[PDB]
């Protein structure tokens, strides 16, 4: 008896439906199908728990998804608006930290910033900022240390205190702690330089062994040297308020643990950008993640794009860290694509996303608002294509489809695999330079299963690009379109193709 996992989502339903046919069609084997109500994440907590303990056995993931699954999540947009009433911005935003084992300690992130200075500042419209961080060592460094770089932008839309930050600026930072009544001093060295986004620093425990992990410190050990483009400068705050400063005040809440309230004062003092700091920490477990230092020293950085190395990547983890193995790659790509009308996809012969980037007429009217905020999205894609669409309309809900139908708007956002794009004759384009994440389907499987019935292994291989994308926008059609029962739509296919 093997156990088959599915999500709450028509996609997910026809494809568990599919490796369940397979196994009954090709075994002598007895198959559950559990639904799981939920995102793609408690598949993944299924699996791991077996067949044994209403669990499961099997199941379709994604690779792109497997890949933040496995190596931890890169470090989030972090989303700024205004605060009107503290003349100033805030935030909050959720850092996700590594643990020895391979759990994840979360770090709910409130932030708010209020200028020095009594002058005016930018009160900026909602935007993003970007981080990455990459922690190491000096290895002719005796004291608790840490190394760390820092790329940082913003992102969004299509001063004086900024001419302070023209060239490389000295940057001091001093912090005196309290945790859980364990106190402690760190200090650090360096430079920024906020035209290209990036930071440079030497940290130093000055008081000894540090009684936190040095991951619990980044987020406050100077968002004043981000990379605001061209077309955003209004809407940096952090330099405005330059040189008298801002105090930054944050609350983190870590997870099933205690929490962290900081307050900061950024300022200019001479030619040095100087980050002096006091924090607080109650409530700690005196064995928990971080009193018991159980946080791994990095960040994942931004993961892979490449589709080939993305799946030997999850292949080789899930097997070493959960004893899980990924079968072959079904086919579909369900990803965040662009899509045209086919009649002019046939006009113009598009096929890819650089056919589509040499043309500056089309509107990309369809883009839905997070698809255009997003770093990630359209304002990431217009870095890659240099994309110079006429005009972009933001268009929520699905009113984005009524205006391609229109010819209002040539272009759109969606997902590779959407049934509509069927519905409304639509067609696909290829991401040739993969800038965008691959979420190649493939069928999951516990080794002990496949160790129980090596046969698995061949039957479920048996699947291997049998589903194109556009064969899957078809299946999605016929469940979400014309309202047809998944487990029927999923057997009529194996079937007119002969794996049935």
């Amino acid at each position: 008896t093997v156990v088959v996992g599915s999500i709450n989502f028509t996609e997910q339903i026809i494809v568990a439906n599919m490796v369940a046919e397979m196994i009954e069609a090709h075994t002598d084997l007895k198959v559950v199908r559990k639904l799981n109500l939920g995102g793609t994440n408690v598949n993944f907590e299924a699996i791991k728990r077996g067949g044994a303990n209403n669990g499961i056995d099997i199941y379709v993931e994604y690779t792109g998804t497997g890949l933040v699954d496995i190596l931890g999540f890169p470090e989030p947009n972090v989303y700024i608006t205004a605060d009107k009433q503290k003349n100033g911005i805030k935030a909050n935003f959720k850092i996700r930290h590594n643990v020895e084992d391979g759990s994840v300690q979360l770090a709910d992130h409130y932030q708010q910033n209020t200028p020095i200075g009594d002058g005016p500042v930018l009160l900026p419209d909602n935007h993003y900022l970007s981080t990455q961080s990459v922690l190491s060592k000096d290895p002719n460094e005796k004291r608790d240390h840490m190394v760390l770089l820092e790329f940082v932008t913003a992102a969004g839309i299509t001063s004086k205190g900024e001419e302070l930050f023209t060239g490389v600026v000295p940057i001091l930072v001093e912090l005196d702690g309290d945790v859980n009544g364990h106190k402690f001093s760190v200090r650090g060295e360096g430079e920024g330089d906020a035209t290209n986004g990036k930071l440079t620093l030497k940290f130093i425990c000055t008081t000894g062994k540090l009684p936190v992990p040095w991951p619990t410190l980044v987020t406050t050990l100077v968002q004043c040297f981000s990379r605001y483009p061209d077309h955003m400068k209004q809407h940096d705050f952090f330099k405005s308020a330059m040189p008298e400063g801002y105090v930054q005040e944050r609350t983190i809440s870590f997870k099933d643990d205690g929490t962290y309230k900081t307050r900061a004062e950024v300022k200019f003092e001479g030619d040095t950008l100087v980050n002096r700091i006091e924090l607080k920490g109650i409530d700690f477990k005196e064995d928990g993640n971080i009193l018991g230092h159980k946080l791994e020293y990095n960040f994942p950085p931004p993961p892979t794009t490449d589709p080939e190395k993305a799946y030997e990547t999850v292949k080789k983890e899930y097997k070493d860290k959960w004893n899980i193995v990924w079968l072959k790659p079904l086919g579909f790509n369900n990803t965040y694509t662009l899509a045209v009308k086919d009649e002019l996809a046939k006009q113009y012969n598009l096929k890819t996303f650089s056919d589509l980037a040499k043309i500056s007429d089309k509107l990309i009217l369809g883009a839905t608002m997070e698809f255009l905020e997003k770093p990630d999205g359209y304002p990431g894609l217009q870095k890659v294509y240099n994309f110079k669409f006429k005009h972009t309309k933001s268009m929520d809900m699905g009113i984005r489809y009524t205006a391609i139908d229109n010819n209002e708007v040539q272009v759109i956002d969606a997902f590779a695999t959407d049934g509509l794009l069927v519905s409304h004759k639509l067609k696909i384009l290829e991401d040739d330079k993969h800038f965008f994440p691959p979420y190649y389907a493939a069928p999951i499987i516990r080794q002990d299963v496949l160790d129980k019935h090596p046969e698995l292994k061949d039957v479920l291989n048996k699947l291997a690009n049998q589903i194109s994308d556009e064969e899957m926008q078809k299946l999605n059609y016929k469940v979400d379109g014309e309202g047809q029962d998944p487990a029927k739509v999923a057997k009529e296919f194996l079937k007119e193709k002969g794996l049935i």
